[PDB]
């Protein structure tokens, strides 16, 4: 009733996101303790919805993991995207040009795959804890927490993974001296809707038009997510359903294409900034995901990078906790940075070539369309894009 | 007022440089007479050096023409280039990923050449004239010119063709109102020197470092023409070979590959923006090559660009002459631009990737390296660069 | 690396023109350490020919300060000017209108007073010096340079401010993520010459013809001013004093106003274009004068532009450096910004309204005459007028 | 061939317009017979909805001469208008700076004032005929007309004088080789609306926003006529009530102030460009009002221009009928069109300062709010621009 309880595992990781759970769950089948504290409530990470578009290698490693299958059943295959510019739409075809797909299937739903998994396996994750604080970075590492029934623990590992997502608390925990950040932040956001309707497009529709950019894309057959460009500050309350679509059919709509709309059943706006910190391993702090670097949305980069992470993390502690290596775990920044570089430098393209520079710029308008128009007329040119979407399979 | 001698052309041209010279020589080949004024002498002219690098189609346009096959004999053709960094050199092998070289050719040979053939054929090309006034636009144009010995004349024509270049006098005779101007300016420059020594690579190699960006080319065997990134008002007397053989060692030199050195011969520093005036046709003068727009070196697309120009206006001048068909003279702008935004789009890029964001842009340069290596990593992105590099052959 | 000796102040100067010292002035009567750096001799500043027209405040800042009161002596006060259109002159009475006059007074001899000021008493002001690098902009900054003897310093400073010039060399080395740069390019420049002549007019005259403007202005008894539009590229070399004379003359003479003519004692060309570079603040680099923005010389407002930013950048300086605040720094931006959109706007309206619009724009030439005859015909016109041009007294 | 029977008068007056019927009323009460022919019948005429803004001067015409004294009882008289940009709303105080006011009532009412005391005071204004044809102009002048029950005339006169409107016919029968045409053309125009709602301010509101220009203007107390800046192609058929009122908050509506809304009940797009033709006498034919130039909206200076016209050309007419004078005719025009060139200046400048420039010119944005700016604060500008509004009293 007033014992700070002390617990024993091999790798604290903090969250129960999917980049914590997957690590866990990979820890788990290679037979290492991990124990995952998250202070959200399950339903809470399940309540909020974030769409997903799932690379290659990502659904892979759901998959060869045994983590889930549900994502090939519940989740769509796509050969390919559309750019919708000048009027036009050209579809980037994977497929043809690079041999891989992509797999829309809500980022949600990942997380409720891997935290039944882990429950049905019996996996140590504690949700909705608190007083949360790291210690010992350097050492044996400590993590202080107060679990959901108020008990106290001290739990003591090996290592610490922070998968505290952007907000991250374990990265707020490194001396600034021995961190460096990399930051740039975009002038625009996201106004993203998601509205009960059919199919508008099969596939995921990236506009461009003089009044902004525009994400055609589905969640569900009932329920279809979008997206369009807009002032970092919008209040959703001073949104009509009928204002939401106006806008979406300015950008969108025209020249033998129209934009089926339904009831606008959640709306929120979602802004963002490229961060990157470096390097992602401090002490026996390892960081993956968004805890460790955040990226545009529009190269549906996030979760892909994040799952990278905790793919590379936990070969670095198989090798590790197999052999006694540390070969891995040191190399384990840079193999992961290094994908982070490429993945925001595509973000960074996508985002640039996509959004309508705000402010009217006008040779940035100029130069932006001369892009659009090489990268759908080149064959290299959507081959290169392809590759980048896809995973760089290579 | 006393007698300024009144006398015909079909198409007056404004300008002695390639453009200007081809286009007279274009005309000639097909009928047309055209009287060409310059402000410089012919040695002024060919007393600048630049380089140049040829297109395929540049060089077809210059022999089939009969302009001159000197290009061939004297201009080597290389079969790709090399982008370097992080002491790596990668290959671009334009051959093998598009199936187009480019032709090595000192644009003031191509002068030469080009007021040669002029010359041995008759035509009027006029050097060193003053009080140049071009009236009339939108009737029957008249240009006011005071030649060499001091006559001066007013010379009447159909159409007036401004190839002034960038210090273009032309396009300063459009009405503001019926033109748009575009701009962007970058906060370097190059610094171009000649050096007498062997060629320390076979082919051009761009390189890109901590320290700036440098680009090692050719000229003779005799002499070599090289260019490092520098600030825009720097001063080549507050220069020693030795300092300029420091910053061009600093950015290139290391891992098994040395610059040969030499004799420095020519310093100069070399500004450069990129501008657009659109559109390309007012009244009855046509802009082209400098006169209508300018690039960044980077990508190699000015003399390109300007060959286009003219060669897409002698098209519309012929189809004119023979048919009486507006219909050619009447795209030239749009023909012309449509390219002219591509080569635009190209020369950004180039530039962007190469140079070194001046400050200490962290995410900047991060994201630098992160592009770079996509683009030297991915086939599909040597392919895309080689497509548009040797002029978007296909 | 030989020692480069490291020496400290509070507030590192870039440039030693007007605003440079005048700011350094402005630092040492309230006891600030400032150190002025220059790239030329001062032989060389005192060979440049500027004329000068100083608002009623800037004379006030000159003598109030204790810089010089040479200005009252030398330098004559003007009531007013006249706009010659049509053959007509009008005045615009400065005195009457606003009740403020100005002062002519040769930029120049201010860059004497302020030069002798500063080393008459305590002098920081380096001159001829080299190898000037800026660094650690946004911590606690850095500048380099090799001073007119070869030695070689590091010089450490809480702040920099740039006033180098349009020639700046501070403006290239912020990032061009976190600036942005506003541009407007004119069809047309100024041809200048200084001619030994008596004073044809009491005030300056602006005047505008259907063959172009013309600015009448003087510096001395013996010498006068003078200015006509020409085109952005025109050679003194292939112009003779007599075509010069002819020019002035169609330009001003007529309806029984004749100018006084003299030798042509020097002739050169002067470009001009409209820039504004924002924020004027990044980091610990403050950037004032024509390091920050340039205008056209229309309306006289560039160098009160330059004495105001350094007016307002010390009065933040100093609330700083005696209670720690930094609302005055921090709002130097934005006090600058709108005095210089202010002095933009009233530049860019003398300008369209003065100089004859290139290329017979039947509608445009109209208008101008439309306006001319409106600004002058109303009271409130010429008081708007005279209020700008004044600096805005109230 | 058939007869046509031959009637007499001594002005021609073509136009049951403002302009004509103010001419012909002029006539009728100094004693000149007029005749008036119209190609609209009376109810056509009736049914055009033109929103007014009568300067003091066409105040003083209809009432002193004795047209209708309607128009004070039944117009508002607004005494200063409201300029609302960047959120902020300033007060222009026409009564306060200059002194005069204006009054809003709708054009259609003064049609029916001006049509109305024709036919009780005995007047020829032949509604709905055809076949116009008009010969001998620089002799005694004769027009060929059929009224609408078929009568044949040719009506001999001693002038003709042109009140058509800008579709004239008239001025279409000048020869080119003896008349000049100026003409400027805008890239946008009005969106304007008539909807049933109370006063949203009490005078009018010019309101300036990113999002593009718009003008809050009455007609009624009941009925309120709005405009806002669009694409000369745009048609109202693909526009919802909603979504228009849209368009207004997005351009006036925040800091506390809100738009009163109601359903819309007229939508109609209106083109518009700058038209002059000059001299505006030809022979014995005078033209006035539309007929020989048009303007901006902005200045609401078309039908105060027309009054002006018709009032200066009568009073030539009188001079000349009275004492045989030609001095007064011989000189209308070039009167005419020195106030017509101040009226096209003075809409020029106020569209380019309310109008946001299409395409995003970012110097040009800045450059709009640092002109309205520095009107708004200065008392002279708001001054002159009152001054201008109101009709340049003097
Ligand atoms: C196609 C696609 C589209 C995308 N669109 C968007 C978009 O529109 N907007 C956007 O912002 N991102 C977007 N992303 C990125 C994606 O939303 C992120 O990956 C997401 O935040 C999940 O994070 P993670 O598991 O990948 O990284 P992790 O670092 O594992 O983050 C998991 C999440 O769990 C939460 N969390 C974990 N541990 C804790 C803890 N201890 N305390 C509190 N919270 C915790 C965090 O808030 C974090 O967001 C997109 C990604 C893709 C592939
Ligand atoms: C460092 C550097 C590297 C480059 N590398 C390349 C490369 O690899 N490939 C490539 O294709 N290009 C290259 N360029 C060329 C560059 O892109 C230029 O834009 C290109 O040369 C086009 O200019 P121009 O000589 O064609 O001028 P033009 O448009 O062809 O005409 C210029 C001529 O006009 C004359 N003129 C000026 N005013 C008047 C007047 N009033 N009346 C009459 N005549 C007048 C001038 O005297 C001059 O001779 C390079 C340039 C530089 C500086
Ligand atoms: C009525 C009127 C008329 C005007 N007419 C003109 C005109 O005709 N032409 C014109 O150009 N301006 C004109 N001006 C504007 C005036 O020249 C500028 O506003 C003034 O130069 C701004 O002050 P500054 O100290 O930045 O200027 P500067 O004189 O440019 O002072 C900057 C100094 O810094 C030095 N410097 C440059 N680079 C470096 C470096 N890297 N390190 C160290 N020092 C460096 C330069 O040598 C220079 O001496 C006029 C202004 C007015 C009010």
């Amino acid at each position: 009733m007033a014992n700070r309880k002390v617990i024993t595992t091999q790798v604290a990781i903090m969250g129960a996101g999917p980049a914590g759970l997957m690590l866990s769950h990979l820890l788990a089948k290679a037979g290492i303790e991990s124990t995952v504290i998250e202070i959200r409530s399950h339903q809470e990470i399940s309540e909020t919805v974030r769409a997903g578009i799932l690379e290659h290698g990502s659904v892979n490693l759901l998959v060869d993991s045994g983590a889930s299958d549900r994502v090939l059943r519940d989740g769509d295959r796509h050969d390919g995207i559309e750019l919708r510019f000048n009027g036009e739409s050209h579809r980037i075809d994977f497929q043809d040009l690079v041999g891989e797909s992509v797999w829309l299937y809500p980022q949600t739903d990942v997380f409720l795959d891997l935290a039944a998994r882990r429950q049905a396996d019996g996996g140590d994750v504690r949700y909705s804890v608190t007083d949360t604080t790291i210690h010992d970075l350097e050492g044996k590492p400590k993590v202080w927490f107060t679990d959901a029934d108020g008990v106290e623990y001290e739990l003591q590992a090996d290592f610490i993974a922070g998968a505290d997502g952007s907000r991250s608390h374990s990265r707020f925990q490194i001396p600034e001296a021995q961190r460096k950040w990399y930051f740039h932040e975009y002038p625009f956001a996201w106004f993203g809707i998601l509205a009960e309707t059919p199919r508008s497009s099969d596939e995921l529709i990236y506009a461009n038009s003089e009044n902004g950019f525009a994400l055609i894309s589905q969640r569900t057959e009932t329920v279809q997510r979008l997206y369009f460009q807009c002032d970092p500050n919008e209040d959703v309350n001073d949104w009509s359903d009928d204002r939401i679509w106006d806008a979406f059919r300015s950008r969108v709509n025209g020249n033998g294409f129209e934009l089926k709309e339904g009831p606008v059943i959640d709306k929120t706006v979602l802004k963002f900034r490229s961060f990157v910190h470096a390097p992602m391993r401090h002490g026996n702090l390892f960081l993956a995901g968004d805890a460790a670097h955040t990226v545009p949305p529009t190269g549906a980069k996030g979760l892909n990078l994040a799952l990278h992470d905790v793919k590379v993390l936990f070969e670095g502690f198989d090798s590790f906790y197999k052999s006694g290596s540390t070969a891995l775990l040191d190399g384990y920044s840079g193999r992961a940075l290094d994908r982070v570089w490429k993945a925001q430098q595509f973000s960074y393209w996508m985002t640039s070539m996509l959004h309508t520079p705000v402010g009217g710029d006008d040779f940035a308008r100029a130069r932006q369309l001369g892009e659009l128009n090489s990268v759908v007329s080149s064959r290299h040119g959507r081959a290169y894009l392809a590759e980048a979407y896809t995973g760089w399979p290579a």
